């Protein structure tokens, strides 16, 4: 009987042969496997679906942005957001090499593109061999290390060959033989550009691959290591149907023009022709707002580098061009109609938060549980789960580590929560009393954790001076170095201008006095705390609570408040409330130090002002609607990192349909709560009941859209 006709089998303990230590770890890819294929083509994949059954799976593996191969395959081995190993696109340029990079070229076996640590060369600092079997970067050396078993890509090696040539090695003497493994086949992302997602050669292509790793499965039992060995069969991403009708040409607004030159795709980026003369010279802002809002309906939208969704990570690169493409799912973006390859193919490359953008991961093996279904992981999460599985420190990367714990029979690595390194102080009252210059038209342990019931968010900033003002609504951690609030928590139930009051626990500021605004500057002030909360709140009025704010800004924070909050309330029975300003200039998507912080102080009014270039909010409410946000078993949560603009020309107000383009903004610009974390330098839930390791996966959990 073939491994595939046996049933189910429990490896709670893992059966090795002879001249085994412990299991090893193979890597099977299959590039372009959306994760729509197994949900929908289950019965026709029956070795995927058995694999699936007896292993650990997830409906969604969220992949990197963009949805390529290459930046991919490379963020799966490194942990790392394609910003920072390199490897940014399949066909991308770097301006201070002055060289292009490709598939098919030269430049790709150079190691000054590859940045970061694959986890083969992790392996052989820790002494453990690898034998790798085209996987992108393991033809090229990182580091001045190779595998110890490589093979340069060549795609017309058959696929029956490349999974005997890993069954050989599996039999190589105890101290020759690797310990982790690789696998690559081109399929069904062959066959998905040239057919589409849907079509007759993509079923015939799944069901290519199915019979093959059926037959990897067949070759380990045959060397009686089918109880033996940990398989991760994962995918780089998705698959999208193209259309000719929906696709964007930029001559139709720009003209034949060849000053500019546009990698093509649905994450199109711009550089200009006169390169690296004018790479920096050429001003993008003037391009990026003659681009946007041409069209009623527009299918794309022009983006500053560091203006795109935080969730992306898709900044602090060279290589990336500081003009990006945010296009609607279906559609691709270049400059003229001839160079792209073709428009009604099967293509990737969209959002990472598309439903089929997404990818396909199932664990199996002894260290694997049996027949257990887990929520969506981005794919950076895995570098840390091999390291696990091959008993080895991992490099620094991005991934949350110990966040996967829940696949594992016996979790390796225990995490434990982030100390506090902010120099907690108090605020008495000591300065009394200025005048605004403000028109006004007419115990503590009980309220403390009614206003933060999660535990009071810790400051992972170092050395930060941060104050915690309680009121009756609301608890504030106030920054003495920067004298405005980090941030405010607060509960809002399901059911429950021009004037300020002066918070006499903090130093007076120039900039808190309403005299300092005028009705002529776009630039205001901001609640964190909305004042309409329980007559009316007053303490919501203090100086401690007001930031920063621009007048268009407020258009969307007022609404957000107004509407939304309270809608939110009804539907989650309460909501539990964190909001506060975001200060990254340097966009790389963590908080700016002290030294960068005042290189980016703007003056204004004729006073100093450190304004935000971003605001964070997150929503907490209870899995159980039957519960109120003061007493969840389990939490609810929803990040947001809204852009501060000056204006809303990212938004298209024209039209004025305000309750429509604000939403649309909210649910575009969405971040996983480890986002904010990592941005605010704050960490949240840490006194909550669950352990470390679940609050990590809550923590780093976003939605699919579609
Ligand atoms: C995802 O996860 C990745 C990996 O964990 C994160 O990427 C890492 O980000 C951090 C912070 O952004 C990076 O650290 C910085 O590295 C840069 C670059 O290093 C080089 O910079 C100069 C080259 O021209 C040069 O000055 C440096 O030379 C030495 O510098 C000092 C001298 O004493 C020494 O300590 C170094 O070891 C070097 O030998 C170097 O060649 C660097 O500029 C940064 O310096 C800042 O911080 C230091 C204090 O640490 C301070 O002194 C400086 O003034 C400056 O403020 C800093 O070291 C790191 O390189 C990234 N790692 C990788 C592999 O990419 C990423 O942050 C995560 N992303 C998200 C979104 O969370
Ligand atoms: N190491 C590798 C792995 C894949 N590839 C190529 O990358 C292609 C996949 O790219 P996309 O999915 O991004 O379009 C494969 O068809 C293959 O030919 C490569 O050139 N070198
Ligand atoms: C950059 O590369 C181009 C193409 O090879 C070359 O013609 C040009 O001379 C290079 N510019 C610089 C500054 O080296
Ligand atoms: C690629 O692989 C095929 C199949 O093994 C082989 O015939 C061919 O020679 C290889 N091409 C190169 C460039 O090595
Ligand atoms: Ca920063
Ligand atoms: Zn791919
Ligand atoms: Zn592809």
């Amino acid at each position: 009987k073939s491994w595939v006709e046996e049933t189910c089998e429990s490896i709670d303990t893992p059966e090795c042969p002879a001249e085994f230590e412990s299991p090893p770890t193979l890597l099977f890819s299959l590039d372009g496997f959306r994760a729509e294929y197994l949900h929908t083509w289950g019965g026709l994949l029956p070795v995927i679906s058995k694999l699936k059954n007896c292993g650990t799976y997830t409906k969604n593996m969220r992949p990197m942005y963009p949805t390529k191969t290459f930046p991919n395959h490379y963020s799966i081995v490194t942990g790392l957001y394609p910003e920072s190993h390199g490897i940014i696109d399949n066909k991308m340029y770097d301006p201070k090499m002055n060289a292009s990079f490709s598939l098919k070229s030269k430049e790709k076996f150079n190691p000054l593109w590859y940045k970061g640590q694959p986890i083969w060369v992790t392996a052989n600092h820790q002494e453990v061999k690898s034998g790798t079997y085209f996987w992108p970067g393991s033809d090229v050396e990182i580091d001045g290390i190779l595998p110890d078993i490589y093979k340069v890509y060549n795609g017309s090696v058959p696929f029956e060959e490349r999974i005997l040539a890993v069954l050989e090695w599996l039999q190589l003497p105890s101290h020759e033989r690797p310990h982790f493994y690789t696998l690559y086949l081109e399929e069904p992302d062959s066959s998905g550009h040239s057919h589409g997602p849907v079509s007759s050669e993509v079923i015939k292509a799944l069901q290519k691959v199915d019979r093959l790793v059926g037959m990897l499965m067949d070759g380990l039992k045959d060397l009686g290591l089918d109880k033996c060995l940990n398989l991760i069969l994962i995918s780089d991403h998705g698959m999208e149907q193209g259309s000719c009708k929906k696709y964007v040409y930029l001559n139709k607004y720009l003209g034949d023009v060849n000053n500019v030159k546009v990698v093509y795709g649905p994450a199109a980026r711009l550089r200009p022709t006169d390169v690296p003369e004018t790479y920096y010279s050429f001003n993008y802002e003037a391009l990026a707002k003659n681009l946007s809002c041409r069209e009623p309906n527009q299918h794309f939208r022009p983006y500053l580098k560091p203006f795109l969704p935080k969730r992306l990570h898709f900044a602090k690169s060279d290589r990336i061009e500081p003009l990006t493409f945010y296009l609607d799912p279906q559609w691709q973006l270049a400059l003229n109609p001839s160079e792209r390859k073709y428009c009604g193919s099967g293509f990737h490359g969209s959002d990472n938060l598309f439903s089929n953008m997404q990818a396909l991961f199932i664990g199996y093996g002894p260290a694997f549980k049996h027949g257990a279904e887990v929520d969506s992981f981005e794919n950076i999460e895995v570098y840390n789960l091999m390291c696990d599985l091959l008993g080895l420190i991992p490099a620094p990367n991005n991934g949350s580590h110990g966040s996967l714990n829940h696949l594992l029979k016996k979790p390796i690595y225990n995490p434990s929560h982030p100390k506090e390194e902010g120099f907690l102080s108090q605020c008495p009252i000591k300065s009394t009393s200025n005048d605004l210059g403000c028109t006004c038209d007419p115990e503590d342990d009980d309220i403390y954790h009614m206003t933060v019931p999660y535990g009071r968010p810790r400051i992972l900033l170092k050395q930060h001076r941060v104050c915690l003002l309680q009121q009756q609504q609301f608890l504030t951690g106030y920054s003495l170095d920067l004298l405005m609030p980090l941030w405010a928590s607060y509960t809002f139930l399901s059911n429950d201008s021009n004037c300020l009051y002066q918070d006499l626990r903090i130093p007076l500021s120039p900039v808190h006095k309403c005299s300092y605004y005028k009705s002529n500057s776009k630039l205001s002030y901001g609640f964190l705390t909305p004042p309409r909360l329980n007559h009316i709140y007053s303490e919501a009025l203090l100086t401690s609570n007001i930031v920063p704010m621009y007048q268009s800004f407020q258009v969307i924070w007022h609404y957000l408040h107004d509407t939304l909050l309270q809608r939110y309330a009804h539907e989650r029975n309460g909501i539990n409330v964190v909001s506060g300003p975001v200060f990254d200039f340097d966009y790389d998507g963590r908080y700016d130090s002290l030294e960068i912080l005042k290189q980016n102080s703007r003056v204004i009014r004729s006073q100093e002002i450190l304004i935000p270039t971003h605001f964070f909010i997150v929503l907490t409410s209870c899995k159980q609607l039957s519960e109120t946000p003061l007493e969840c078993s389990a939490l609810e949560s929803s990040a947001y990192i809204l852009p501060h603009r000056p204006d809303n020309i990212e938004s298209c107000t024209h039209g004025k349909r305000e309750s429509s383009w604000v939403e649309e903004l909210l649910t575009l610009h969405r971040a996983r709560v480890t986002d904010v974390e990592l941005i605010t330098g704050l960490s949240f839930y840490q006194d909550r009941q669950e352990s470390v390791s679940e609050l990590l996966r809550l923590k780093t959990h976003l939605p699919i859209f579609s």
